[PDB]
């Protein structure tokens, strides 16, 4: 199978582009499983609910990081690994790069602490390809965040893509839809090969 993750803020056309990619693969007779993080299983979605619900009690940054990984551990065992084992293409909306971006960049948690959790929870599993939807910068907890938080998120994704170029493709989400999809179209041949 192939593990593809999609990263980027809301409003960047990630969902419609994920559907587009799913259709181009399914039309070629490839099995595709769509999923998202945090979430993807009943327990993981209950965890997503705690992470998104605003509350008068502030959530510690360490709590936010640990809940993101707890949901990841469940989703990996329940959905992602089984899907990859069937030979499916998994198209996952957000994954550990979001942890580096939101919790590392956004919240200030050390990169090494995130890396240690990534290694614990995932073993050697990493996405085969990560599509970064780059976009210049009742509300849920992340929606409530300010411009600075989101600029840190944006730049973190870009830094990560630059560190491991072989695994990422940065798309300019500010461009028209048709333009972004043509980029996906051009990306398809390598995918069908990978
Ligand atoms: C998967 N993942 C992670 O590891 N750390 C994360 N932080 C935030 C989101 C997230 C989820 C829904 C919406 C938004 C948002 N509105 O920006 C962010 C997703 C994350």
């Amino acid at each position: 199978g192939l593990f593809v993750t999609l990263e980027g803020p809301e409003g960047a056309g990630k969902s419609t582009n994920r559907d587009y990619l799913a259709e181009r693969l399914r039309e070629r007779g490839i099995e595709v499983q769509l999923t998202r993080e945090p979430g993807g299983t009943p327990l993981a979605e209950r965890i997503r609910e705690l992470l998104l619900a605003p509350s008068d009690e502030p959530m510690a940054a360490d709590t936010e990081l640990l809940l993101m990984f707890a949901a990841r551990a469940q989703h990996l065992a329940g959905v992602i690994r089984p899907a990859l084992a069937r030979g499916a293409v998994v198209l996952c909306d957000r994954f550990t790069d979001a942890t580096y971006a939101y919790q590392g960049g956004g919240r200030g948690l050390p990169e090494a602490r995130i890396a240690a959790l990534e290694s614990f929870v995932q073993g050697d599993l990493r996405p085969d390809l990560t599509l970064v939807f780059d976009l210049p910068v009742r509300l849920d907890r992340f929606e409530q965040e300010d411009r600075r938080f989101f600029e840190a998120v944006r730049q973190t994704y870009l830094q990560r893509a630059a560190q491991a170029p072989e695994r990422y493709q940065v798309l300019d989400a500010g461009l028209p839809l048709a333009e972004v999809q043509a980029g996906l179209d051009r990306l398809l041949p390598n995918l069908l090969e990978r």
